[PDB]
């Protein structure tokens, strides 16, 4: 889980992203 907030993936938390 990739991310914790907002940017090019999209919002939250999501498996490589
Ligand atoms: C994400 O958090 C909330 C979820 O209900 C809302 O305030 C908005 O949907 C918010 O979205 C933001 O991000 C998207 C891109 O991922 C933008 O298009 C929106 O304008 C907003 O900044
Ligand atoms: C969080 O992003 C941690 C691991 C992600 C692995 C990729 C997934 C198996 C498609």
């Amino acid at each position: 889980n990739n991310x914790x907030x907002x940017x090019t993936f999209x919002x939250x938390x999501g498996l490589x992203g």
